[PDB]
């Protein structure tokens, strides 16, 4: 499961541990079937608040996002993050430019053609200047800091279900920054996918943003 | 993998996600070599880049005594949940010690009436909350005379980071002797599931001495 | 700062040390210094709209004695900091919750409350007498101690921020929650509200779930 | 308030603070002599004994360029709050010449510094041509460059201000955080003299702290 976000991004499911009936052992504390008693269990728990149990589904994902995403979602504290560096990895250069139609609808003074071809044309001469620097020996550590904030990097990030549905609370939701919207709703999307008894008792009960009520995966 | 542990109590494993190769596909941050893998795995231990081997991850059913339960949620970074009424049927059953747990110190009385005045009090303490039970008192009333020794059950979900940490301090000769034992069977299914990375701690990063001589 | 509320029988809550106020989430919701109408108003926006993380920069240390049933459920809560009693640093005593015959009303008990309270002092007594007759051929206290009940008394101190008290309120300020987990928290609510009452009373109009702490 | 200047515009300035040595000896013994205070301090350090120093808490008020604040973020226990743009200044991280000399480059630190700073500024006068436009900020702003400026309150214990100094204060960390913990690392010192001292002898894993004075 791989979708597509941006103009480069991604969001890649590398691993998952569980799915819906993980919550339900868990809540029992049994290591032991009945479809309807144990969605009503999903349901009930999610309704009355019993969110320990959705802890024991974990998911892996390999998420790729410009550097302004990526700092707004580094702030999810309760889960691990690895991201790349030139360490243990070779390292490649893309940038997130702005689409006109992201831009149409602010009222602005110029075409928004324009603003993506200034943002453009801006991004280019930073690359041009940091690739000037490398090449003269300045090391990637200091060469970097003049690279801008719309530069793509890569981590793997793993979350347990109920920090995920936090994550989604907060990102999927109209009053976030579009961009991050838009991971959230990948992120919610493979979520369903895999735990689809929790996903829609999340929704029903204990979801507290816009967007995934009206937008459907 | 169960493996029992005391008298009554057991450490069962539930499920895992990942195994050595998790750890390395997130230190390079890369989906898509025995030997440079394994390099990589040493080499993040050494240095303590601890970071990726928060991507391996447990879930075990353990069953424990209350005091060894109680010294075991102390460890804050993992999940848990413990048997409850509300959704499960409840038993009770309590560690007695064998005499040979008690063999080491110098006792006034023999070991083995060390075991029976322990049983003693579990019976007496046990008929008192069914006696309670029985004449209306409410369960959450009645089992505050219940003894520490009583069998609890708990889902543990934890990853290998969080994992290593809980080895240093309990698998550990000034530990309590019980959560040693637990301890031992915890290092033995992580040992199984991630071979290099249990190497590896002991080599570079584990601090206690137990996993050493056993 | 120091306030100190009796629970239950023995037990108790005691406030030992508070970093910040209110004032201290407008601050870290600003990145400011200011130190009236706009920040009681700012308070209650954070809370309205979910903006938890300035409530995190006040921080409360509380000394707590309760009965290890209570404690267990207290240690739940991970998103804090403890130290408990050691022998190891500190003398140890021995005491032990004993309900009253009042907190067995309501129950249609088959035997009197008095009666109910006098077994359960009984069983305790006999259980620490075991203890002590343990202790005094040998046994290490460590092992002696497992006869002992999940009414002892134990003590810790609690470091926790204003957000995850919020939170705990949220869970253990319930008439769900054990009648013992209740009386700690609302000493916990009491204690919070007096040092931090614009928070708190924003808590309790926009986010507290439980039911006991507006009756 | 402590402010310490860091880099050519940043700073650290210590808000608040909760306690003080005494804090963890009164949390190790729960219960609310210089000499035998000091013992317990280094006892419990010694034998990583480390809970009771979380109950001592600082806020901090941290002025760092984006790359550095990115780093620190990583520092999962503790409480952020950062400058937005909703509840700004536009200042820049230029190195020094002296800062990049002791590399092997084929033109000299000077130009180096130069070339930084004339990136910058036509980073920064593109972005105020779109915000001119009609742009709204939180679009414009990712033409800017990762030296520039943020503010943030950093709540944070002293248990995990000791894993930030074991990270960020030794020489393997890019020199600019080193700074930065530097700082951190005198204000901990002035507050928790004895942990401090204790820390450096039995826990502290990096170099710096222990050559460079406070
Ligand atoms: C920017 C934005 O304000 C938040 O930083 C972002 O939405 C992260 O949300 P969070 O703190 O809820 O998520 P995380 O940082 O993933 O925290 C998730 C949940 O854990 C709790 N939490 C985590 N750390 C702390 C802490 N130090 N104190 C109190 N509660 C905590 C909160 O209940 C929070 O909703
Ligand atoms: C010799 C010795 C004697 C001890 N005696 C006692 C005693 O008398 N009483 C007592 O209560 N405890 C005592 N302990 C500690 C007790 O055993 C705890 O149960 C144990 O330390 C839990 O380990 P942890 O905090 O490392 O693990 P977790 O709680 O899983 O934390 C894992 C790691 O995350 C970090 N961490 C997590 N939460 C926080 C936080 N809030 N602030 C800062 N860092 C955090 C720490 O780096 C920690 O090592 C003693 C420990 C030792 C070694
Ligand atoms: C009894 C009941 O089942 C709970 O164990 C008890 O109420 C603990 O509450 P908590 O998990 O909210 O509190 P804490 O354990 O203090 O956690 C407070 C908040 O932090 C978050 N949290 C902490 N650790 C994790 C984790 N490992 N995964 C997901 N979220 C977490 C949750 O949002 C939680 O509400
Ligand atoms: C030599 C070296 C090279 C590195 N290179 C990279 C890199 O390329 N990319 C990269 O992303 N990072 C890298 N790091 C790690 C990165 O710097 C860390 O994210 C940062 O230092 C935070 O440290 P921490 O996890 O101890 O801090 P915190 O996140 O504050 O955690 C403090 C302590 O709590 C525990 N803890 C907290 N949360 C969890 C959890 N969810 N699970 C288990 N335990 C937890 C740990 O015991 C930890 O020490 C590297 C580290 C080292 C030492």
């Amino acid at each position: 499961m791989k979708i597509d976000i941006l103009d480069k991004g991604f969001v890649e499911l590398v691993d998952v541990m569980g799915n819906d009936l993980s919550a339900v052992r868990a809540a029992r504390v049994s290591f032991d079937k009945d479809e309807e008693r144990d969605r009503h269990l999903i349901e009930y728990l999610m309704k009355h608040g019993h969110e320990t149990p959705f802890e024991h589904i974990v998911f892996t994902f390999h998420v790729k996002a410009p550097i302004f995403v990526a700092r707004q979602w580094f702030r999810h504290r309760i889960a691990s993050y690895n991201e790349l560096s030139g360490r243990y990895s070779k390292l490649s250069y893309e940038f997130y430019i702005p689409s006109p139609e992201r831009l149409e609808g602010y009222k602005t003074t110029i075409p928004p053609e324009r603003v993506t071809e200034k943002i453009s044309e801006i991004v280019d001469k930073a690359y041009r200047t940091y690739l000037e620097l490398i090449e003269s020996g300045v090391p990637r550590r200091v060469a970097r800091i003049v690279l801008p904030l719309n530069l793509y990097t890569r981590f793997f990030w793993t979350v347990n279900a109920r920090s995920l549905m936090n994550f989604l609370n907060l990102r999927a939701d109209s009053h976030a920054q579009w961009e991050i919207q838009q991971y959230a709703l990948a992120i919610a999307r493979i979520f369903k996918e895999k735990c689809p008894w929790t996903f829609e008792a999340f929704l029903k009960y204990a979801y507290k943003g816009d967007i995934l009520k009206e937008v459907q995966v």
